[PDB]
């Protein structure tokens, strides 16, 4: 087992263009969510060929490489039913992919088997490179994988597509992949409705991208056209769960509780061990219960008392639900929390927010969240600024940048500033120091962090924040 015949090999596999070398990082996804997503995408449609070699790389991410192999078997499967005299040249990522999984299951002439094939069609064709062939039906892939990996990866997709577009700027596929990608970047804004219009007019008989339009028509208050959408796909998604969530987002949208319990209830049915399926619910439940509470102006009585009662027990239901499915998946413990947390129930929301903040391997994104969550539930309800304080310090520590930066600093010099009322900043000295620094105000900074580092000489984050401010 020659770790010089492995890394020789390896260098060769890191010249291909497939999954493993496109930098698609397993700390920026739930696994589980993104494999759950991929499954329900390839439900009753063919075009499955990208989700296959994109789950057989998901599977191989979860430890999975004969699962991996199942799925490029599929793959391939695929490539020979199109029986196109582009197969070959079709099957590139797909044996890029083998080669990486036969070379992590320490297969290595197996792997070899596989670089030779495309090494072989790169020299038929004259590649300007050995390993690689420049085309757009693989930037088309790169890119569907890129969007599947999340938020930061958006502009990347973007950038794949649209160099696919530049060489066929009217592709259907191609421009399915660019308008769903703006559409995601819109997420407020409305970038994406020329794009989606376009990508519905060359792709007339898809529901997948007309549920997108509608979406984004009902964005910028054009429900009805949407809807019109909608029912033009409602016969055809019955057995397509990934369509029929966001249909049943339509719905909800427009306060149609009914309708879009309607179709998550058949989503689930095709997979019910989808906790993204069971989430919705949740926040179909509570969004309907809201508004009651809203009508009613928190005094609901009679049958609108038992509506709200039977409402809160299905969402918490569901949230549960979610979290059995997936430990993983942030969001439905932040929600179910925040439910306990509106009823009173401290405690039942202290234990979810107290599991929530101990899972190491979800991502940073979520943990951002988290730490917001429970720093408002101890701002608003626990009534403890100093652990306010501590939370959203955490949070930004996560991530500098995101949608809630300025509520964070702000809720910072608030709280902290409540400190100063009867005693001098103790925890609060860190939270200025950190926002100063941030927002650019490096003196203030310092002299913050100075105080800090003299209460504490030991902590080497203060210690390491005047070293930066050093500077």
């Amino acid at each position: 087992m020659s770790e010089i015949r492995k890394d020789t090999l390896k260098a060769i596999l890191l010249e291909l263009e497939c999954h493993f070398t496109w930098n698609l990082l397993k700390e920026d996804i739930d696994l589980f969510e993104v494999e759950d997503t991929i499954g329900q995408q390839l439900e009753f449609l063919k075009s499955r060929l990208a989700l296959y070699n994109l789950l057989a790389y998901v599977k191989h991410l979860k430890g999975q490489n004969k699962d991996a192999l199942e799925c490029l078997e599929q793959a391939e499967e695929i490539i020979q039913q199109e029986h196109s005299d582009k197969e070959e040249v079709r099957s590139l990522v797909t044996w890029g992919n083998y080669a990486w999984v036969y070379y992590h299951m320490d297969q290595l002439e197996e792997a070899q088997k596989y670089t030779g094939k495309i090494g072989n069609v790169c020299k038929k064709l004259s590649s300007p490179s050995n390993y690689k062939l420049e085309c757009p039906e693989t930037d088309c892939e790169k890119g569907w994988a890129l969007l599947k990996f999340g938020g930061k990866y958006y502009q990347k997709a973007k950038a794949a597509f649209e160099k696919a577009l530049e060489v066929e700027p009217d592709n259907p596929e191609f421009n399915i992949g660019y308008a769903i990608t703006v559409y995601r970047l819109d997420d407020v804004k409305s970038f994406s409705l020329g794009p989606l219009r376009k990508a519905v007019t060359l792709n007339p008989d898809n529901s997948y991208i007309k549920v997108f339009l509608a979406l984004k028509l009902q964005d910028v208050h054009a429900e009805a056209e949407g809807e019109k959408y909608i029912e033009e796909i409602l016969d055809q998604i019955s057995s397509q769960p990934y369509v029929l969530r966001y249909a049943a987002k339509f719905y909800r949208r427009k306060n149609s509780w009914n309708k879009a319990l309607e179709l998550l209830k058949k989503a689930l049915e095709v997979t019910p061990t989808s906790s993204f399926l069971h989430h919705q619910m949740g926040l179909c439940y509570r969004a309907q219960m809201i508004q009651i509470k809203k009508a009613t102006h928190n005094r609901p009585k009679g049958k609108d008392k038992l509506k709200v009662d039977e409402l809160i027990s299905s969402a918490i239901f569901h949230f549960k639900a979610a979290m059995e499915r997936d430990s993983m998946f942030a969001f439905a413990y932040t929600d179910l929390a925040n439910m306990y947390a509106e009823g009173g129930q401290y405690s039942n929301a202290e234990d979810i927010f107290r599991k929530a903040l101990r899972l190491e391997n979800i991502t940073d994104d979520h943990k951002h969240q988290i730490h917001y969550h429970y720093g408002r539930f101890q701002e608003f309800h626990r009534k403890s600024e100093n652990t306010a304080i501590h939370h959203y310090l955490e949070a930004l520590k996560v991530k500098d940048r995101s949608p809630l930066r300025t509520k964070l600093t702000s809720a910072l010099k608030k709280l902290s500033t409540k400190r100063l009322c009867h005693n001098a900043l103790d925890q609060s000295l860190s939270a200025l120091g950190f926002v100063y620094k941030l927002e650019g105000e490096k003196r203030q900074a310092a002299e913050y962090y100075e105080k800090a580092q003299k209460i504490d000489p030991e902590n080497a984050e203060f210690l390491t924040a005047l070293c930066e401010l050093r500077l």
